[PDB]
DNA sequence: GCGATATCGC
DNA sequence: GCGATATCGC
DNA sequence: GCGATATCGC
DNA sequence: GCGATATCGC
DNA sequence: GCGATATCGC
DNA sequence: GCGATATCGC
DNA sequence: GCGATATCGC
DNA sequence: GGCGATATCGC
DNA sequence: GCGATATCGC
DNA sequence: GCGATATCGC
């Protein structure tokens, strides 16, 4: 039916739930000094347990339902 | 002294611990056609969460320990 | 697991290289009936040789296996 | 020290007490056919509870003196 | 400078010399399908040599810079 | 039809082409000795590029050979 | 591994 | 043959 | 004991 | 290319 | 395999 | 003394 | 457009 | 992980 | 539990 | 070889 978008990287999912807090440290941060500075604090990040896992779980069912959209779809 | 060596795959891993039920399920089998059973067994395989966790962790390690090597050199 | 798992049998090893063979030849088939219909075909094969011959190569790499283990602790 | 022998079965353990019985029911009885006439016996036989509960405690003090020998190996 | 990098694979070598005229046989073919058609173009090619011969004079001269590089600057 | 035997590397053509003039150099050398100054007069050699061709040709023509046994029988 | 006759060694 | 054995078939 | 092939995966 | 794993050819 | 140098049974 | 095997690093 | 990462063949 | 081409998805 | 063979005791 | 119970894949 429809292309599923590509799933989400873990930086994306680790910034998701990061980005109220980089934005109330900073106050009035623009677009791309977030981005900058998630970047920055991702480099620096000691254990990506949670979120490389889901990236890969993530990528495991687009990849099975990628099949999918040229298998029936 | 020594380079970190690259961190070991999600397949990799896996087929470590699986290699000999391989070996069990056909006996005599060369090292090519275990590999080539390996893999379809791979990509079989619905649940791979276990082994993309410990390869996660495997790469978090990896990137340390090249740092520490970067760095001390 | 430390302790060697014993080696498959002549039956398993064919078993697991009919099951498809079976539930094909049985649309619709209870998850019982298909191990009886083995044992029906097991009995009445003739040329059980390739079978045999292939299950004694599994003990051979699993005398091996035993007294590596009951040996190297 | 010695692992205990697996043990007796309430088959096995009747037979011991009802040997000589069919040997008397049979005189000169081949020993071949002992073993057959017991099995006849055993599977006419319909009050087995001697057997069984004889068989119970023999099953318990082998898991017993199985416990104790792999502490003091 | 720094590290050097690795060099062209034989392949790469030549598919750096058919871009253009595969782009050019498939209108708004992008480099997900480029690749893909790169193989199915390599896989049947005659004379591989004039590619294979530039891919191991690099391979010679890399291993030849990448001991200069862990012995100098 | 006999299997294609696997190609001859650079290495293994450039010894072949090479003994007669290390004996002649060494008189009276063992075959372990030749072994060993044919890892270092190829390790010196800055330019390899004859045998690396004749490994390439041989090669390619080796590759569709297994492309003629494992197809036509 | 036991209870019969079937090998064995002197 | 009589005592120590391999073997027999459940 | 070196330099590959052979088969998967990254 | 690197990894893992065995074997081939010399 | 590559082959110089021993070994071993005729 | 002469064929047939055994060795060793890469 | 930055920007971490992903796609493809090797 | 490394390459040499973008091509994404999230702001 | 259920299908098969494998194993232990006698 | 017989009964019984172990082990293994579904």
């Amino acid at each position: 039916s429809d292309k599923p978008k590509r799933p989400l990287s873990a930086y994306a999912l680790w910034l998701n739930s990061a980005r109220e807090s980089i934005k109330r440290e900073n106050p009035g941060i623009k677009v791309t000094e977030v981005a900058k500075r998630g970047g920055e604090l991702w480099r620096a990040m000691k254990d990506k347990s949670e979120w490389e896992a889901k990236a890969a779980k993530a990528k495991d069912d687009y990849d099975r339902a990628v099949k999918e959209f040229e298998a029936n779809g």
